[PDB]
């Protein structure tokens, strides 16, 4: 029966399949609109406290192919799904999107077969990226799934003999299997003559039906069910770059179910789900001894997340739909939309409290998003609150996150100058080699830390469309012998390869206490992508090829000190004043001279500078394209000239925030410039 | 003087830059023209030895800018290049080429300040890559560099003043570093007052000028070397997505010469050349001890060859070229020309002799160049001779390479079936780790094997422009905790997204003993890309979700077994039975009953097919790119659909050797029913 007597009516009893999603350990695949309610509800709450809320803020519309197998909506008891794929169109307002913003979501219904994927559920899934794809709108992915759907043709055990080499006794094995022709009828009743391919042979008696291919007449049992799999594989690889993708896992992973996690990229992971390509069971048969206890040491946040497959960790669904729904905030509407802007209470127009000193160490996180101090909160170069870190279990070297500027989104990149101390534990299935602690110097580049950057500026950029600014401070990439064995030019080239692909406005910035050298500059100089990157420069950084003492260790030698010394024991003092006289060439003032970078920048004066920078290109950017959209292009270089040449006489193009203010007093004025310049786009 | 009295002119002695580069271990810059010569001559002997060659079959013409700084060509004594970086134009006659083919070669020149980047090496090094881009033609770097030039604005050492606090005494320290008033006058005569920025103040007796920072009116010291290196950073990055690039290591590459080497990708590295980041002295400074002997630890063959980052290696210079001008022989002259047919003694009509047994090891080479033996020798599927392995010290889980298939080059990628015994050596740098033996088991992917595939399918599709074909035979990838932990899941996405991107024919094809299972089928299903995309499977071949024993070991518990005893102790026998009854699911005939596969083959008639229908596509491929070059678009499908139209009637559009040839009978027929379809892609 049920609960005997509840307030209200008892849901799980109502709809036995939510007690069975409850049971193992997840969220009933119809209940999670409720969670991104409850999560868009509190991403208010948090805005403005005051702001009252109605249920239209939220609509959620689930989605069912209809006869044509086109994508309609519907209004239904949640249960009746015919496949164990389900998916919801979601249209909420939120504070960056005041009037509403759209979005999809897709879930294995962990009920359906064991969320298991058959040629059924594959092609809509597939269906629905499209959907979004076509739309321009984000694809939320949920998984909680047992991988591609396995079968037998159950209607063949019964009724199938064998050929027994001894007539009757098991151990001389057996010549083959078959029908007799009882069997083939019963498969000609019940229609299911297909499910096998037989040669007729009459032997020591009467015609013998041998089976030469076991077919099944119940699709999803083999071969289509990985057809159907790298469909989905394809189409989650292909949505990456073309709308926002994410993945949270919400109870488990397993075949495409732990591919089309990483391949949409963005993964949240919720404590105690796994993330597998085979289970333990099978692995211990195989291996033959029982090396591995439980999935979780397979595929649990202490792999996935260690590994940056997984970006996030949350600790319950309602977790992950949260750090969605927030990670979300950063990102447009659709693709192309301009990044959200969202003021709040910290406004641009301050210095920046907090400065690293030379010699004492801090947390770089606290130059991206302040302090908090026994005397008053110290704020950092980004507002107050913004920064949404991701990725922070893995190569910490690298700190990489979301943030706003004045409101303005943007991934932001910094490096961590704290030594990390990666533990890396030790594989059971090896008898024994142990924990081994890999001591990761800051400021430096490791294999890991240089795929993170890579990964950081490729998920930024295609589904995100972000703007990015890069803290730049490393003394290079790591030359020993293990971090080169472990290919650390392959990830290195990864960046260039990503900055190289980045279409929206770049901002690397040496910090105040920072450096770039050699091995490190080389890998995010503006010109890797002149269209996008601009370089600045603090004017208490310091880069060059070589740091003062490589430097002194080669143009400074014994010989070239001691004629100095003739010219005016005290070997300490003088190979100091070398050491000085080298970092003499490192300052900023000798990039400005060279023409290596923009300006040299106040770093308490950065956030004032940075915005309007931003907002200016942003502006300049727009309205490129829509030279763009003319009918005979030209150079990016053409384009901005023109635009700039349609600025009033007295406009600094020089003045960032002159700039953007008459931009934004006549983008219909603009417009109009442009209509009558179609005429003029034919020929 | 000069070797007193040779038979000819002593070449070291009339340019003694030759000498310079002999004594460094490499080939003077402008002999490596006549390295191309004797391998390109070479090429001809193998390949046809009668053929009489004549000097004119090779041009090498050397590339300088003009006083506009765009490239041209001149004849010039070797020796006068102002800067440290030289290029060449080179056409030659080859075999796949008669008619001639063009490339540019580009090398550091190890003379010249030592192979170091200055700001003028650099642009000269883009200028270059950009020629070739433009020209769709290949770009054969040859490096032997020191890195990124380094620069102290040497004319301040004699002249500058220190600011002692006491006045005369190290100790102390000083406050600062200046110049008198009579510094600034030399730095005035000299006119080199830009040197230094100062600021006036006179004290304790007259005027002093406070160095606030060190400028150099010397070129090439810092930062600008670091914004060059950046530029081609990025240009080589690039240029490997437009043209065929290949870099060859001849005497070391450091700085953005490491970085070079792997953005162009492919890489041939002569033994005992390294390839590195920072030098030994250098790291061991850091470090603090002498834990690093020579440069060839941190980057000899050992590393980057076992590395994947060297694709081949090379016992000296010529052999390199040799390599160079042989891998060259697959692709195709300039940007989009078909690929390069070469028919050879080995006709196509034939069948393929070697054949793997289910029980017995075999190297799956022979099944792809075939196999000498005692009897006579037994063609594989591919060309005698023409199996040209790369990559070959990496990941040896996979085998890829170049191969020609009746004359028809194309990308291999096959399975090792052997376990391969990967020795990972110690690291110096770490008191105590030493060698540590990674098995290998064979039939399945690991991060490296992986990471190879999507490797391999990268730089046939970007320079090479090949089609290809994979011998699909893999298990599915490892599941074990190392190898989840080292992400194998991001390098099996890399597949997947490398099969997206691939523009040229596409065949995944399991072979006679092989299998393809869950893991492994989903990252290379033809729906990944069904646009170039095919696969087929051997009549012998064997694919399932789950091999037989993990089926069983689910849809054919005890209990089923014994009902089905019931119906007719005897476990091992009947064990048995259950394993061949999910057995026959994984048949040949099952996947082209569930439309899974385009056709099951016989091994050895598969030259005879696979010729045919790859010949076919490519004649059909070619006729899609020119319905594209209409003026509206339209599906790949509309495209094929129409030109399939064009056929005659009694043309099987399923007989891949008549639709070849009635297509290769028409190709300017085919031609004038495009002409007069442009006046309808105007409206």
């Amino acid at each position: 029966l049920r609960p005997i007597a509840t307030p209200y009516p008892v849901k799980e009893w109502l709809q036995p399949k939510r007690y069975k999603a409850h049971l193992m350990g997840t969220t009933y695949v119809y209940d999670f609109p409720e969670l991104f309610r409850q999560a868009s509800s509190s991403q208010w709450k948090n805005f403005s406290a005051d702001v009252k809320l109605t249920d239209d803020f939220f609509i959620s519309n689930e989605l069912i192919e209809d006869e044509n197998g086109e994508l309609t909506e519907v209004e239904r008891e949640p249960g009746a799904n015919a496949i164990g794929m389900v998916a919801f169109k979601i249209t909420v307002k939120t504070p960056e999107y005041p009037r509403g913003r759209q979005f999809v979501v897709v879930a294995n219904d962990i009920t359906f077969k064991i969320g298991s994927f058959g040629p059924q559920e594959d092609e809509f899934f597939n269906k629905v990226t499209e959907y979004a794809r076509k739309r321009g709108i984000p694809r939320i992915y949920l998984a909680a799934n047992s991988g591609a759907r396995i079968g037998m043709a159950e209607e063949i055990v019964p009724l199938f003999q064998v050929a027994w080499n001894d007539a009757a006794n098991p151990d001389k094995g057996f010549q083959y299997l078959y029908l007799t022709s009882e069997g083939m009828e019963t498969l000609k009743k019940f229609d299911k003559e297909n499910s096998v391919l037989t040669e007729r042979t009459v032997i020591n008696g009467e015609e013998r039906f041998v089976i030469k291919t076991i077919i099944g007449s119940e699709d999803g049992l083999g071969v289509e069910c990985l057809r159907g799999s790298g469909l989905i594989a394809g189409a989650t690889s292909r949505a990456y770059h073309d709308i926002f993708t994410i993945t949270l896992v919400t109870c488990r992973s397993v075949g495409i179910g732990a591919y089309l996690v990483r391949l949409g990229q963005r993964a949240i992971q919720v404590e105690g789900q796994p993330i597998i390509l085979t289970g333990a069971p099978a692995i211990n048969k195989m291996l033959g001894r029982e090396v591995y206890t439980s999935n979780l040491q397979l595929g649990g946040t202490q792999i996935m997340y260690n590994n940056g497959v997984s970006h996030l960790t949350a600790v319950d669904d309602l977790a992950g739909v949260e750090k969605i729904v927030e990670w979300m905030s950063y990102v447009p509407a659709k693709r192309n939309m301009p990044v959200p802007i969202l003021e709040t209470k910290d406004t641009w127009d301050r210095p920046v409290d907090f400065t690293p000193t030379n010699d004492e160490t801090y947390d770089v996180r606290w130059m991206i998003e302040g302090r908090e101090t026994e005397s008053g909160f110290e704020y950092g170069l980004f507002d107050k609150g913004s920064f949404f870190e991701t990725l922070s279990g893995w190569a910490k070297g690298v700190v990489v996150g979301r943030a706003r500027l004045g409101g303005i989104p943007l991934g932001v990149i910094g490096v961590e100058t704290r030594t990390v101390e990666n533990l890396i534990p030790a594989d059971p299935a090896n008898p024994n080699s142990a924990e081994t602690l890999i001591q990761e110097p800051g400021q430096v580049w490791h294999p890991n830390s240089a795929f993170k950057t890579a990964q950081a500026i490729n998920d930024f950029n295609n589904g995100e469309q972000l703007p990015m600014m890069i803290l730049a401070n490393w003394r290079g990439f790591s030359g020993g012998q293990r971090d080169m064995f472990n290919e650390v030019l392959k990830y290195g080239s990864f960046i260039v390869d990503a900055l190289v692909d980045y279409k929206q406005p770049i901002i690397i910035y040496i910090p105040p206490t920072g450096e770039l050298r050699g091995g490190s500059w080389v890998v995010v100089d503006p010109t890797i992508n002149a269209d996008q990157m601009e370089m600045y420069a603090d004017v208490n950084a310091r880069a060059g090829v070589l740091e003062p003492q490589g430097m002194v260790g080669i143009k400074f030698r014994r010989e070239k000190l001691l004629d100095t010394m003739n010219r005016l024991e005290l070997l300490p003092i003088y190979g100091q004043i070398s050491l000085q006289f080298a970092d003499l060439h490192d300052r900023s003032s000798r990039m400005v001279a060279k023409g290596v970078i923009s300006k040299e920048l106040e770093w308490t004066e950065a956030r004032r500078f940075f915005f309007w920078r931003l907002r200016r290109r942003l502006n300049e950017e727009y309205l490129i394209k829509r030279l763009s959209h003319q009918v005979g292009e030209a150079s990016r270089l053409e384009k901005i000239a023109r635009i700039r040449s349609w600025y009033p006489a007295s406009v600094d193009h020089e003045d960032d925030r002159q700039v953007a203010t008459w931009i934004e007093e006549n983008y219909k004025t603009l417009d109009d410039k442009l209509k009558g310049l179609k005429l003029e786009s034919f020929a």
